[PDB]
């Protein structure tokens, strides 16, 4: 039977189905409830709705999100998210298909303590397994050594790896990702007169920062060419017929990133955070890391992050050394792309935990049967 | 059993059967009393007139509207009104049918407590209901969106709903309705000699309105088109054989609803009360209010009017949207459609109040099981 | 020299001179021009009016707000305002003497550009500084840590200090004030008859609010009590002589700050607001933030509000940090007490932006050395 690989982000969900080359649905993590009244009988129904249907709602609904900084806070929703995925989604009974689930590192152990529990139990999984997202990015790019820095929606660690024997204590991770922007944003737009508050126009805001927003290769220069010339400047329409002008806020929004102090948190930038779990490693696997850098996630996407990483790495090791970044263009989709792979594996299907031995050892068992 | 549907309007009533598929009954909404000293012996009996008899005999009769701005202010006449039309015009039992009546937005409390407290107390209507007149047009027009202009003969009100879920927080309310409108044109008409003083010539120049006004594309070129040439002077008989005859008049009296400063009032026109309305909701169905901005109530039937609205908003809104005025043709009954519409309903039966239910809880009762 | 302190508020003008203990003038900010025919011959002079003329004539005016929102929207009025106020009400050329203004944080840059430009150009002060309102309102308290809540009649916003630092990614700007409370009054007065569509009926029903209203400590068992009794009912006497009546519309009003949703915002109400920009700071000095709460301008003069904020955060923070609200008996003008300390101050005088730098660097200066 054909095992499902389901990878619920902070953000979006993929999931879909082992064996395929990119996921077969992909919807926004939210759920959505009425706040205002209905009037008109036999019409108003639902009173929730799931992904993109609550996204297109969304000018009635107040949106809320499961899971926050990559650890799930709202088991209902999330019981509600992942039967939405199976039933309406991908169309299949989930009691019939062996399951993958991933998980940032570092992470509270009651999460994947009562991920199992709701997987067995409710949806009657004949067998589940849980891998580090890192891992799986790693897989997808078919390497056996690399420093993997992946940046979802609100988390963004990096994992060391070396002929495929991890280095736990070299993990890094930082609670900084694309909802810390999205926010940033927010507060920024205001610095012109465009104000943003309801938990629909954050989706707005969301849009906008996919759509024009990009990191400087140079700072300074970018800061002073928005401030010197208009160059730079770009419109965006709002769903109401108003059009907005964003200047330098395009570029100061990614900045974040290398900066966290735009939004005072003390943590030093991604780029510092990769150097430094980089030399936290054996001294004879350091040039193998400084060459494998390969990068995941939305957060990466946008235009000038791979070379400002190149640069901002080659600043801080040795000039002998040879830094290389790796970004494939379907990096978006690397984490579900290796989880497929890794649950195709013929070599891995001795290491899923069954059902059976959920009944004999319950939930703790994903920790002794799952890194 | 049927349930009666009972629109009272400030200036007109209108009553019929659920169901059907225009009202039963049609008729002012006065009481007249004679004013001069009866001499005949058996003759000129049956102190008060009411409706189409009052309008009959009106030249002895002193006319008097029980309600006022959409508020019913005579109570010991709207009794009067209701059984006239119970008991004479659709001529039935009103124990053994639900009555399904309306109300505009904003009204005083007490308006519905004594109504509800009549209905179930004088006529034993075992069940009843107030529903708001925009949502009644919504209904009517087989539609769950829209910005529904109502203006009857007491009230302009500009109610938005969206899927079904109204927003309450965007209802704009403007006194302003036909009855000022016959005020204005029989002040007006003094200024070529023709003094209307009687409350029967009142009558006589509200069909002299219905018959010849109508609302100019732009007011400034009809003016000076008038004022250069006789070609839109029209003439009108009164009852008399005295020959009338109105110029610009016909267009400065409907002219008032886009400008209503020419009766003193500062609050800004209807183009404008709606527009307003549209820009306080929610972003996101702004797009979708623009496209389904419904009117209803007879002070519409203007000719030109929705041209000239179409043209107002175009103007304000945002170029980039869309703006559609939708006024179907039988528009001056489209709240009792809407209502014969939902009273037919399959799961609307459970939301009437019961007798019983009012016997227990009182008028307040009301304000909870109706919007 | 003595510079001038000039607080412009959203609904009132607080002015006057650094260092003493009160305003010189404090009148309202509105401005209105006349809307009728000036029959008489050499009478009806002065096309418009300003401030407490304008408030003495209203019966004749149609009044106009400059600042909508702590923004000012109407600069051919807001500087007809400030002449009014520097050559009528203080009667001192302003060219003499250094000007202090202030601000809302998180609002459009371009609106203290064009402010310190018509401060420069058109009156020639030497020099001006603008301050954010929730620093000055710490001043005033003489406290160098806490969270400052200034309420005005245009914009709420909480602003937390500790020892001197400011957290600005934790500031926390919301736009309901006390024009929101005012109209809301206005909307929730027609339930029972009265009805006040008139702009000068708007200065009456704000006369309504500052008099009759108080906040609810337990909203539901306040609606209780008005429900079950007709305890809490209190008469206000119209300019007509007519004597209107309110029951529970008392706190229904000043209950909004608590719950946005009764005017359609979503947003939290300002307990909410301030609770979550105290979890945003860092958690060493949180305890001291929870035990220095300050309140300020007009908005936070509503009886019992300071008990229902203790009584809020107390139910959402941990039971064993201390909260405590310093509410000052003259908090109305904490901003401009705060002032009139910091203009005194010599260390401040190097702050000062003086037409000389203006002149060498524009109106831009005003973001590089005002806060
Ligand atoms: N092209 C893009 N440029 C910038 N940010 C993007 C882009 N596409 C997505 N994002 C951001 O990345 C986030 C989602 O990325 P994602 O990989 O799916 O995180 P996750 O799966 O863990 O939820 C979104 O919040 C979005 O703002
Ligand atoms: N063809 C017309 N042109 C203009 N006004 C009209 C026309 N027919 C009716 N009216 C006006 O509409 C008003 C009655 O319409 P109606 O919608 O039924 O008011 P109500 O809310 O009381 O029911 C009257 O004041 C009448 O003058
Ligand atoms: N004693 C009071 N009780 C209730 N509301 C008040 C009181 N004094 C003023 N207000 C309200 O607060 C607003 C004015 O407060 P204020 O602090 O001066 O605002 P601003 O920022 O413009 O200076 C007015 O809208 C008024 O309705
Ligand atoms: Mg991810
Ligand atoms: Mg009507
Ligand atoms: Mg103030």
């Amino acid at each position: 039977t054909t095992a499902l690989v389901c990878d619920n982000g902070s953000g979006l969900v993929k999931a879909g189905f082992a064996g395929d080359d990119a996921p077969r649905a992909v919807f926004p993590s939210i759920v959505g409830r009425p706040r205002h009244q209905g009037v008109m009988v036999g019409m108003g129904q639902k009173d929730s709705y799931v992904g993109d249907e609550a996204q297109s709602k969304r000018g009635i609904l107040t949106l809320k999100y499961p899971i926050e900084h990559g650890i799930i806070t709202n088991w209902d929703d999330m019981e509600k998210i992942w039967h939405h995925t199976f039933y309406n989604e991908l169309r299949v009974a989930p009691e019939e298909h062996p399951t993958l689930l991933t998980e940032a590192p570092l992470n509270p152990k009651a999460n994947r303590e009562k991920m199992t529990q709701i997987m067995f139990e409710t949806f009657n999984v004949p067998a589940m397994y849980v891998a580090i997202q890192a891992v799986l990015s790693l897989y997808a790019s078919g390497r056996t050594t690399g420093i993997v820095l992946d940046s979802g929606d609100g988390v963004t660690h990096n994992v060391p790896i070396y002929e495929g024997y991890a280095l736990p204590h070299a993990i890094m991770r930082l609670d900084l990702a694309g909802r810390d922007l999205t926010d940033y944003l927010m507060k920024i737009l205001t610095e012109r007169g465009y104000s943003f508050v309801t938990t629909a126009e954050r989706e707005i805001v969301r849009d906008i920062k996919e759509k024009l927003c990009y990191v400087a290769l140079d700072f300074e220069n970018e800061m002073a060419t928005a401030a010197s010339s208009s160059s730079l400047e770009k419109s965006y329409e709002l769903p109401d017929g108003q059009v907005i002008t964003i200047g330098n806020e395009r570029f100061r929004c990614p900045e974040t990133l290398f900066q966290p102090s735009f939004i005072g948190m003390e943590s030093a930038g991604i780029h510092e955070t990769t150097y430094n779990s980089i030399m936290k490693c054996d001294i004879d696997i350091r040039k193998d890391l400084y060459a494998n850098n390969v990068m995941s996630g939305g957060t990466t996407m946008y235009p000038g992050i791979a070379d400002r990483m190149q640069k901002e790495i080659t600043a801080l090791a040795p000039s002998t050394m040879k830094i290389k970044i790796i970004a494939p263009p379907e990096r978006k989709y690397s984490v579900w792309i290796g989880g497929s792979i890794l649950a195709s594996l013929s070599t891995f299907q001795q290491m899923w935990i069954t059902k059976q031995e959920y009944d004999e050892a319950g939930p703790s068992i994903v920790h002794r049967k799952c890194f």
